[PDB]
């Protein structure tokens, strides 16, 4: 196998994609490429750093609504945002959990810049631009934790026992396995856009 | 060492602040408890069925805003009690990352379902009290992640450039890392219950 920085981290998505983020080990990459292991440790030194660059891969590839358009409003910026967001999480497994506790890398700043520029240009406060923007992060990255792993753990624990539950509680139940969490997400994202609007609005009023 | 219930979970928590998630093995479970590992086997089963509960002792412990005071409005308990779900989940390294994937247990039964009917009979359909219930849940849980997993990664990463930083990127960081994160989340927690109520507010208007 070519042993290049593209080769290395499309290999090592695939192997994400079999074993998820807890056995995605330096190991098992060298036998999937065909290698052994001082061979990868020259090319790749750690796991940390592995996932790291991951991290921000997944983004570069399938990310694809990091910029604003030309004359479009903050709320509808902010919805798309989070709408691509979530779907690049979702492509691999484990993807959530590969971007939590990533701060931008050097090859985001200007995209991330440009997004808290966008923010202020619109009348928000760098402050509020800022919260805004990581609310949705947040938001976001806790919804599809919460299936992502839901999923993931579905092996292993017992199940449900759906005799014994009340009756708001097993109607609920259905309802959140109805689809992604994709409805639940929208519905939320919605209120969380139309909050902002009224802290922006309000100014320095009693609100 | 004891090794009831009780007892188990107790050295199981400690040990997950001492080691974290990742390192919480049933063989080190047994070494500091003092005993041989076909002895724990009688008491605990594996890994997940520890996690399990975990995830439903420390909600037990330090959750105590579970249901409405008397006369309470939905804003206020949504507040309080996101205000409270935080603080449980911070209380213990990878506290967050424990409560990933779990639902309701058996034991949390009447206090969740209670949270269902009280919110239907402030005038939300079941489903969108759901959908405001899990949002608050969603949100938190992100924000809390994002903060306990980037001080972990704090030791193995290199740090941050800082000089190359674009300038409201860099003013950004200095304000994300100035609290726990606490003041993004208060602020982002008004936003999405201001955007619920205008949501009920309005009914079939459109809005
Ligand atoms: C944070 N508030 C809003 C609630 C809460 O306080 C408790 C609790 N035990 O007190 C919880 O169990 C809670 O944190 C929690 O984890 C919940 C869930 O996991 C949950 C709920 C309803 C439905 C689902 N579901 O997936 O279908 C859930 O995963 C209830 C919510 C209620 C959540
Ligand atoms: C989801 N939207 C709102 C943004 C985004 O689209 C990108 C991106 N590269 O396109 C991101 O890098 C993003 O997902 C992301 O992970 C971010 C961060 O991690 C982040 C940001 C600003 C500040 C901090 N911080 O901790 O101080 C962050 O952790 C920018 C946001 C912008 C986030
Ligand atoms: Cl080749
Ligand atoms: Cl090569
Ligand atoms: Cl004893
Ligand atoms: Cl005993
Ligand atoms: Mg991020
Ligand atoms: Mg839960």
């Amino acid at each position: 196998a070519r042993l290049n920085r593209e080769s290395v981290i499309d290999a090592a998505l695939e192997l994400l994609n079999e074993t998820g983020i807890d056995g995605l080990t330096t190991r098992k990459l060298a036998q999937k490429l065909g290698i052994e292991q001082p061979t990868l440790y020259w090319h790749v030194k750690n796991k940390r750093a592995l996932l790291d660059a991951l991290a921000v891969e997944i983004l570069a590839r399938h990310h694809d609504y990091s910029l604003p358009a030309a004359g479009e409003s903050w709320q509808s910026f902010l919805r798309n945002n989070a709408m691509s967001f979530r779907r690049a999480l979702l492509r691999y497994r484990d993807g959530a959990k590969v971007h939590l506790g990533t701060r931008p890398d050097e090859k985001q700043y200007d995209t991330v810049e440009t997004q808290l520029r966008f923010m202020t240009e619109n009348g928000f406060s760098l402050r509020d631009g800022l919260y805004a923007i990581s609310a949705v992060s947040h938001f976001t990255l806790g919804a599809v934790l919460e299936q992502q792993e839901h999923t993931a753990a579905l092996t292993d624990r017992p199940a449900a026992p759906d005799e014994n539950l009340p009756p708001l509680l097993r109607e609920a139940l259905q309802i959140m396995d109805s689809d992604d969490g994709e409805q639940a997400f929208l519905h939320g994202l919605e209120s969380l856009i139309r909050g902002f609007e009224v802290q922006l609005t309000a100014l320095l009023q009693i609100v």
